[PDB]
């Protein structure tokens, strides 16, 4: 079971992922997670953050150049992430390969059907062999306006996404949502 | 013993690795060879070469981006290389870092001491740990003549490079170098 949690607020993605992760362990499945992009633990990851910075030249200037570290980072948690999928019940991943395509296609102004978001279906999932993830899971000066419209593309793109199961079925929740009838509903009892 | 053989002719390059190599087994000294980038066994290589050719959007107007990709590549090879300098006596490397530093400052019009030359050097031998070569042998429509002045730009680099030991010791060579005398140079007898 690889649950992916996604969504435009990281603050309230990572307290949703705390409480489903204590959903499942109270009902005695183990439980394991794993945030992306890997920062301290990947060379790719910790370049990006370090462009977005104004390091590594230009680096930062190309979209798909990002994108393309964001996914060389999961490329080398391959086989962390199998090796979880195998030891643990559930493998609960903060952010995935659908934040790649959802920002990627509102930074470059795109929708769902764009250009950039099949390339991050086409590089990450058929190319890379990154495991699909079995629920993708979606909680609904002047610069602080440039991005909130990226903010509400992204979250657009996310719709998107969800409403035409982009890599796998997908489930819409908002801040609100019960913890203990999410777990339930994404791994019933009796198998 | 790390050499690595670095120019802008790769044609005259790859020979020069094959008469050094047949000089050093005829000398009893065992030989291993590895060719930069590692197009087919690297991911990170095989995109740049993709990205050269217009895929993956943007990626490659950001030279930073493709030389980030080529660090990359040397990156997940310096557990092979460390594993072939201690089982062999000569490792000889088609290309290496400075390959990506003659050509990155070449693209940005910089010299030696530009700031592309000084990232390379930075990121891929202080932050990615790759091994420090022993040896740096240096080989000295409209479109085809916006080739020309880079090549001549990689190669005034080049010239700069091993001119200030960048990186290591260095050794200029024309093609009409004799392989024996040079491999004699490299690696004289009585270690
Ligand atoms: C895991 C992941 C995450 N993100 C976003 C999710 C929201 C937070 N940013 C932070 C970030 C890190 C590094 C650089 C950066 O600025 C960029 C990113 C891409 C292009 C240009 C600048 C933003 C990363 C992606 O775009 N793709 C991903 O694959
Ligand atoms: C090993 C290596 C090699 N090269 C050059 C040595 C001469 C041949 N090119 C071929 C090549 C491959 C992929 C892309 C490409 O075009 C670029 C490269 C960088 C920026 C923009 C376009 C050229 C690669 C580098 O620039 N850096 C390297 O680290």
């Amino acid at each position: 079971m690889l649950i992916a949690i996604e969504g435009v607020d990281g603050a309230g993605k990572r307290t949703l992922v705390e409480k489903l992760s204590g959903a499942f362990r109270a009902a005695g499945r183990s439980v394991a997670t794993l945030a992306f992009p890997r920062y301290g633990q990947s060379v790719a990851a910790d370049i990006a953050a370090e462009a977005l910075h104004g390091e590594h030249g230009d680096l930062a200037s190309s979209v798909y150049a990002m994108a393309t570290l964001f996914a060389l980072d999961r490329a080398g948690a391959v086989h962390t992430i199998q090796g979880l999928c195998r030891g643990y019940d559930v493998v609960i991943l903060d952010r995935y390969v659908a934040s790649n395509a959802a920002y990627s296609a509102a930074r470059l102004h795109e929708n769902a059907a764009g250009k950039a978001a099949a390339w991050v279906q086409r590089i990450e999932f058929a190319r890379l062999g990154l495991p699909k993830p079995d629920w993708q899971v979606l909680l609904a000066r002047d610069n602080y306006e440039r991005d909130a419209e990226l903010q509400q593309r992204t979250g657009a793109v996310y719709a998107e996404l969800a409403a035409q199961g982009w890599g796998g079925r997908w489930l819409v929740v908002g801040a609100d949502v019960d913890p203990g009838r999410l777990a339930a509903t994404l791994a019933p009892p009796d198998v």
